[PDB]
Parts: C-alpha cells; sequence; structure tokens
C-alpha cells in the first residue's frame, strides 16, 4: 500500500501472537518496542536517540507480521517513548519512500 | 525518486542559504536540526524521543529545498545528535510509504 504522511504512519504489527501499534520510522535503523517478553536469550545494546542513550536487550530472528507482512528479524526491547519498527524491519516487507 | 531503506534515507536541504545533510524521518512529527541561525521569531520547545526530551528554538514558515522541491513549514533548531526532516515538510515534497 501507499502511505501519506499527513497523520503518523501507526500501523498493527503482530509478535508473540499479540497485536500492538507501531510507527513505520524510516529514521530508525532498528526496530525498538515497549516492555514485552520474547523468547530465548538476548544479549545487551545502547541506543541513541534525541535526548540521549537507553538501554535495551536484543533479540534476534523474532517472527513479527507488519501490516499483514510476514518478518523475521531483531527486535530491540525497552523504555522507549513508542514502538517504532526500524530499516531493518522495513526492507524485510519492501518499503521505500517515494516522492 | 524511490529511496531505498537498505541505508539511512539521507537527503541534502537547502535552509538559510546554507546546503545541509538531513535524514528523510516518518517517525518524526517536526523537523530539527543541529545549531545554526534562522531569520524571524520563534519560541522556546520540548521535543522527546528515545533517550528524553531536549529543549529547541521553533522557526515558523521557513523556506526550505528537499531534493529540488521546495517547501515552506516549522523548523526546529537545537541540539539534535542529526538533522531529521520531519512529516511536517514530507507532505509538502509528496513523500510517502510504499510497499
Ligand atoms: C543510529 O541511531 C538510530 O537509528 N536511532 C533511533 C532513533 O532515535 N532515531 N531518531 C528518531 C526516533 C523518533 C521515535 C519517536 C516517535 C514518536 C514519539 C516519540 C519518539 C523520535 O524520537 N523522534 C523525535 C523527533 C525528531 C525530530 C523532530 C522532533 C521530534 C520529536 C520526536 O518525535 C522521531 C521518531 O522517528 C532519529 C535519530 C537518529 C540518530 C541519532 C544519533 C544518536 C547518537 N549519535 C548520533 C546520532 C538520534 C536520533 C532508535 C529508535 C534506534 C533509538
Amino acid at each position: 500500500p501507499q502511505i501519506t504522511l499527513w497523520q503518523r504512519p501507526l500501523v498493527t504489527i503482530k509478535i508473540g501472537g499479540q497485536l500492538k501499534e507501531a510507527l513505520l520510522d524510516t529514521g530508525a535503523d532498528d526496530t525498538v518496542l515497549e516492555e514485552m517478553s520474547l523468547p530465548g536469550r538476548w544479549k545487551p545494546k545502547m541506543i541513541g536517540g534525541i535526548g540521549g542513550f537507553i538501554k535495551v536487550r536484543q533479540y534476534d530472528q523474532i517472527p513479527i507480521e507488519i501490516c499483514g507482512h510476514k518478518a523475521i528479524g531483531t527486535v530491540l526491547v525497552g523504555p522507549t517513548p513508542t514502538n517504532v519498527i526500524g530499516r531493518n524491519l522495513l526492507t524485510q516487507i519492501g518499503c521505500t519512500l517515494n516522492f
């Protein structure tokens, strides 16, 4: 589909069998979601944003559906102000910017 | 043009007679640039992202050019770790997400 930007590009995603709302964010290298439980072991990662850095848990090869599109990749979990889908997953669903 | 998301979507913008590199950021409501001088009035604003909030100066009705596309809108100036082009200007150049 084609999504205009007059409003926030918020979409429904499915992870761990649950539906959540997330923002398609081209300004993000990675995907970071609010606190939640994910399987397996995680690795640490420090990610920097507009206001500084935060600590997050990194889970790899996690199945996640975005707007119905299937993806399997790295998901960071931590104290983010909102769920954001970064380029690591936007590329998996074939997303591009056009104008 | 069609911008790939395999890499960060960086573009050249022309503002205040200067040329700067900025990130096309669909997750950003506003446009924020590192410290620079801009003409006209302004008012303080606090914007929050990953890591917390930062204080910026809000300048309205600022002419800007992105990839040859002219537009006008609000530009925030402050200690942002990187230049970001937000939805308020992405809409004016007719930028959309497609997949
Ligand atoms: C390489 O780093 C990244 O890709 N970081 C991502 C990130 O923050 N991206 N933001 C952008 C992330 C988001 C997330 C958000 C969405 C809704 C509500 C609250 C927050 C954000 O915080 N945004 C803020 C923003 C930006 C411009 C103008 C106004 C505002 C207010 C707020 O919306 C836009 C979103 O895209 C742009 C950015 C890029 C590099 C560095 C850096 C930091 C340190 N050194 C150099 C550059 C700092 C910031 C993560 C989500 C993974 C943290």
